C-alpha cells in the first residue's frame, strides 16, 4: 500500500524533488488509483512506472537528486540523469513512443511482453492524477454546455444513458447530477460501480433494469437530480433499453474502448469468463471485444435517429466501430468541436493543483483565493461552491479549476506567496491533464475537425512540452496514445512546484504563461477568431 | 540569392540569435542548397522554412529576439515567442509531426498543398547543414568499416556501384575514393552531376556506360582511386551492367527513395516528362516511381547473389520494394547495424561546427585544435587531414568531425575559448546531423535491429531534445519522417553556440555532455556492452544500476 508522504518533513534533498515523490506514490494511493498493486491508475493499463523495480528506483533516484540535476524517464523506466540547472525541470519523462509504422497496440504488446513498454496515459506515467476529480469539472462542462444547445441550460427532467464506471468514467454520474440529471451508467464490474458509489461519485446501484428505469423516471418525473450504476454490459443493455422504447435523451459513453484487449468486456461473458477469455485466447478476445464494440455503437446510432443527443465522450469508440465496418460510426461528434472547443480557445484546460501538506485546509485556503483573484467571475466562484459540496478528497487533498490563458498565472503567483507566507502549510503542485488548449493532439478527440483540417499536426504538442521544459517547469512529459490509444494521439504534460521560492515565482510566471499560451497560439493559427481575439488582448506573440 | 552575414557586424541583438540568423540564411547558400528557390536544402523537399513569407517572418523574428527569449517554429513557420532564461534555447522547433495513424505521405501532401506543412528532413528545417561534408565522415566512415569487413583494410582495388548524386549521396563518389577505391555513381540529372563534380566530391562524368566501364577498369587494375559519375537512370543502368556480367565488388544507393513523388525518377521518362508526370498525375507517379524502384532493388539482390556486398544507406529503398512485392527486399543490412552502430556505442557521431565569420582561417585553426587536444588519437587526425584536404568549403566555412563523448565537450569548450581570446575571429556554431547515437529512432536505418529489438521505441529522441533544452543548447529541434520518409522515424537536432561568453562555457559543458550522454544509455540500455563499458569509464548514471 503506497501513499504520498504527509507533513513539512523531507526525504528528498529539496521541496521540488520531493513533490515529485509524493505525486508518484499518491498516483498509486489506494484512495486514488484504480488497480495500485499492478502500478495502474487508471484508463486501462495506464500506469505510474514500468514495473515494480521501476518504481523503487524511480523513488531512490528522486531521493538522492541534486536540486540543479535532471533525471530522465522511459515509459516508466528511470534511464539517465545529467546535470542542468535549478530552473530546468527536474524530471523529463517519455512514455510510450512508437515510430509511426509500428504504432499500434499489437508492437506495443509486443514490446510489452519483452519487459521494454509501458502505457502511461496522459496522468498516470506523468504523475499528477488526483482521483476520479480531474475529470470531473471536464465532464461536467461537456454536459453544462450541452444543456445550454438543448435544454434550455439545465439537465432537468433528462434522462442520460451511458457506461464506464473506471476512474475517469466514474465522474460521468456526478456530472450529470450536478447539472440536474437523471443519469444511468450501465458497468459490468460491480465493484467498480462500489468504488464509485463510496466515493461519492454515484447515488444509487442495481442490476435489475426495471428497477433502474424506475428510480429514473420517478426522478425525471419529480424533476431531481439521481445518478443510477445499473450492472450489465452495455453492448446489451443499450439494446435492450432500445428496444423497450425507453426515452433517453442524451447518450454517450466511457468504456475503456481504447484498449480491445483490456478496457471492454465482450458480451456474454462474466469477468472470470471474460478474464479467462482474454488469458487463454488474445487474439479471439479482441475480435469478440471489437464486435461488441461496433454493436454497442449500433445502439448509439439508433438512439441519436430516434432524437436523442449523442455525442463520443473519448475513448475512440467510434474509430472501433468504424474498423469493424459501421460506415456511419462517426455519424455523431466528438465533445471537443460539439461543446468544449470554445474554453480551449480562451486557454482553458484542467489546470489543477494538490496540497503537498495532504491538509485539506490548504485546498479551503485556494479556494477562498480564486474567490479573491477573481471576484467578478460568477460561474468560477458557482464551480468552486460545487466543487467544495459535492466533491470528496482523495489521497492528497486536491483541486480541479479551469482556469485560462493570465487566469493561470495570477493564479500559480498567488498561490506561491501564500505558500512563501505560510498560509498554505506547504509546498502545492500545479499541473493539468494532457487534454488541454494547446498540449495534444488527436483527429478523433482533442483536435477532431479543426476548422482547417489541421486534425493530425503532431508540431503543436511537441512544441508545448519544449517551451514548457525552456520555461522552467518542475516536470514535463511527452506521451503518446493517451485517451484514444496506440496511434492516434500525441502529448504533452507539464507540471510547476509551488514551494514560495523567488525561484518559483521566476519559472511559474514563466511556465504558468507558455503553456496555455501554446493553447492560444494553435487555435489562433486554425483560425480560431476568439483565439485570435485573446492574442490581441493578452500580448500573446503571433508572428504571421 | 541568400547567404549569410560575415564578419563581426551584427544584425540581431546578440551573437547567439545572430548565429541562428545566419545558419538559416547559410542553409539557402547557392553554394549549399540543392534547390533554395524553392527553399530546399536536400534531399528531396527537405526545406528550410514553410514558404518564402515565412521565412522573411522568420528572420524579423530574429533580429529582434531578446536575450532571454524563445521563438517557436512549427513546420517552417513562426508561430510564437514566450519569454523563457537566458540559458534556454533561444529557438525551438517541432517539424513535420503527425498523429501516427496519419504519418504517410498522402496526408503529408494534403496538408502540404493547403500550407499546413512541410518537410524538415533532418539538418534543413534545423538551419545545421554545411553542403555535403555534413555526411561525409559518415559515409565514408561507412566504406572503410565495410572495406575492414571484406576488402583487408583498403579499397584500392574495387568497385563500387551506387546512384544519387544530390546534395548527400554526392558525397558517395569522394567517400569511395578517401578509401583508395573505385567507383560508377549513377545520376539521372547531369546538373546534378555538374554540382558534385564543380564542388571536387567527384572525379569525371560520362553518359557512355561503355566510356565508364573502361576508366574504372583502368583504374581498378593500376589501383588508382577513381569517382564516375555516370548519366542515367539507376533502375536500367544497374540491370545493363548486372546482365553484362560486370564485376560489382560493392553496391548501395543513395537516391531519394524515401519520397516517391519527389525524390526517384521513373524509368523511362526525361526530366522535363517526369515532371509533367508529377504535377498533373501525382498518384500515377507514384505509382510508376515506386515500380521502378522495386526493379532497381531486384538488381541490388541480383548482385548480393552474386557475390558482391551490399547494403542500404539508409533512403528506405529496401521498404519500398517490400511494400511492392519484392518479398526478400531486406536481404541486405542497413548500414548502422552493419557497419557504424560500435561507433555510437561510443557516443560519435556527426558532430559539426560552422564559423561565423566566413573566414576559411578560422577552420584551419580549429583543425589544428583538433590535434592539440588529442594528440595521441592518430585517426582523428588523419580524417581531419583528409577533409581539409579533401574537401572544399561551401557557405560558412565548416567541418564535419566525428567525436564521442567526453571528446564533444572538450572541443566545445576549447573552441570557445578561440573564440574569447580572438584567435578564432568571430563565434563559432556546434551542432550535427539528427542522425547520432542517441537522438533517433527509425526501425530500417539507424535503429535497426538493436539487440534487445527495441527498434521502434521512440522516447529516447525525444528525451534527447527535451534534455537537451535542459541542458542549455541554443537551438533544439524535433523532427519527424528524416533520411527514410514519413512514419519511419522520429529525431532531435541540437545546435549550441560558442560565443566566447561564460555563459557558454557552462552551457556548453552541460549541453555537449547531454547530448551524447543520451546515445551511451540508450545504447547500454539495449545491452550494448562496449556502451555499458563507457558508461562504466565515465560514471554516466544507469539509474537502474545498484
Ligand atoms: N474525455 C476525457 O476527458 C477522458 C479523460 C480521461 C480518460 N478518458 C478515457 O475514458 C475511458 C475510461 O477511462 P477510465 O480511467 O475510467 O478507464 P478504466 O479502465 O478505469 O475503466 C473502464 C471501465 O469500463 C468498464 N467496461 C468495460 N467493458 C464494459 C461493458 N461492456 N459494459 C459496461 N462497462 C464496461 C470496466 O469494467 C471499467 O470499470 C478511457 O478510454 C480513457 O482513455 C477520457
Ligand atoms: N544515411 C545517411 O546518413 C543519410 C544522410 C542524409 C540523407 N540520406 C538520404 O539519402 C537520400 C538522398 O539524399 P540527397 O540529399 O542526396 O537527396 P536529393 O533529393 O538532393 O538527391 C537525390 C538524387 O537522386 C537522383 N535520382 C532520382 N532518381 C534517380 C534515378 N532513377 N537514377 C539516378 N539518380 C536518381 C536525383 O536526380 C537527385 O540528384 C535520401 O533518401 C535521404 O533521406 C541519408
Amino acid at each position: 500500500s503506497i501513499r504520498a508522504n504527509r507533513g513539512t518533513e523531507l526525504e528528498c534533498l529539496g521541496w521540488e524533488q520531493e513533490a515529485v515523490l509524493r505525486m508518484l506514490r499518491n498516483n498509486l494511493d489506494p484512495e486514488v488509483a484504480e488497480k495500485p498493486e499492478d502500478l495502474i491508475v487508471y484508463g486501462g493499463i495506464g500506469k505510474a512506472a514500468r514495473d515494480w523495480d521501476a518504481f523503487h528506483a524511480i523513488e531512490h533516484s528522486l531521493k538522492t537528486l541534486k536540486n540543479d540535476e535532471t533525471l530522465l524517464v522511459q515509459s516508466g523506466k528511470p534511464v539517465g540523469m545529467f546535470r542542468t540547472h535549478p530552473q530546468a525541470p527536474r524530471v523529463l519523462l517519455a512514455n510510450s513512443v512508437l515510430v509511426p509504422k509500428w504504432a499500434d497496440w499489437e508492437h506495443f504488446h509486443e514490446l510489452e511482453k519483452k519487459g521494454l513498454m509501458m502505457y502511461g496515459q496522459m496522468t498516470a506515467g506523468s504523475w499528477i492524477y488526483i482521483g476520479s476529480q480531474g475529470i470531473l469539472q471536464g465532464t461536467y462542462e461537456t454536459f453544462a454546455e450541452l444543456a445550454r444547445q438543448h435544454f434550455g441550460g439545465s439537465l432537468k427532467g433528462t434522462l442520460t444513458l451511458t457506461a464506464g464506471l473506471g476512474g475517469m468514467g466514474g465522474a460521468q454520474p456526478l456530472s450529470v447530477t450536478m447539472n440536474e440529471g437523471v443519469v444511468i451508467a450501465v458497468e459490468v464490474d460491480e465493484k467498480r460501480i462500489d468504488k464509485r458509489i463510496e466515493t461519492k461519485y454515484c447515488d444509487r446501484k442495481t442490476a435489475s433494469i426495471e428497477e433502474a428505469l424506475a428510480w429514473a423516471e420517478e426522478a425525471k418525473l419529480a424533476g431531481k437530480p439521481l445518478s443510477i450504476a445499473l450492472l450489465g454490459n452495455a453492448a446489451e443493455v443499450h439494446h435492450t433499453l432500445l428496444n423497450r422504447g425507453v426515452k433517453i435523451d442524451i447518450v454517450t459513453d466511457q468504456t475503456s474502448a481504447h484498449d480491445p484487449l483490456i478496457g471492454y468486456v465482450p458480451e456474454g461473458y462474466s469477468l472470470d469468463e471474460a478474464d479467462r477469455l482474454r488469458q487463454d485466447t488474445p487474439e479471439l478476445y479482441v475480435r469478440l471485444a471489437k464486435q461488441s464494440m461496433k454493436k454497442h455503437v449500433e445502439a448509439m446510432l439508433a438512439f441519436q435517429q430516434k432524437g436523442s443527443i449523442v455525442f463520443d465522450y473519448g475513448n475512440n469508440i467510434r474509430q472501433v466501430a468504424k474498423d469493424e465496418g459501421l460506415e456511419n460510426a462517426f455519424d455523431f461528434p466528438g465533445f471537443v468541436p460539439a461543446y468544449i472547443r470554445p474554453l480551449f480557445c480562451e486557454g482553458k484546460g484542467p489546470f489543477r493543483w494538490a496540497a503537498l501538506s495532504g491538509d485539506p485546509a490548504d485546498i479551503y485556503r485556494t479556494d477562498a483565493l480564486l474567490k479573491e483573484l477573481f471576484p467578478t467571475n460568477k460561474a468560477l466562484h458557482r464551480w468552486i461552491d460545487m466543487a467544495q459540496e459535492k466533491v470528496t478528497f482523495q489521497g492528497l487533498p486536491s483541486r480541479i479549476c479551469w482556469l485560462g490563458y493570465g487566469e493561470r498565472k495570477k493564479m500559480g503567483l498567488a498561490i506561491n506567496e501564500l505558500v512563501r507566507t505560510g498560509e498554505l502549510k506547504a509546498p502545492v503542485v500545479i499541473g493539468r491533464d494532457h487534454l488541454d488548449c494547446g498540449s495534444v493532439a488527436s483527429p478523433n478527440r482533442e483536435t477532431e475537425a479543426m476548422k482547417d483540417g489541421s486534425d493530425a499536426v503532431g508540431d503543436w504538442a511537441v512544441l508545448n512540452a519544449l517551451v514548457n521544459t525552456a520555461a522552467g517547469a518542475s516536470w514535463v512529459s511527452f506521451h503518446h496514445g493517451g485517451g484514444v490509444g496506440m496511434g492516434y494521439s500525441l502529448h504533452a504534460g507539464m507540471v510547476a512546484v509551488a514551494d514560495g521560492s523567488e525561484l518559483a515565482d521566476e519559472r511559474l510566471a514563466r511556465v504558468l504563461t507558455s503553456d496555455p499560451g501554446m493553447g492560444i497560439i494553435r487555435h489562433a493559427d486554425a483560425g480560431y477568431e476568439r483565439a485570435v481575439e485573446v492574442a490581441k488582448e493578452q500580448d500573446i506573440i503571433v508572428p504571421m
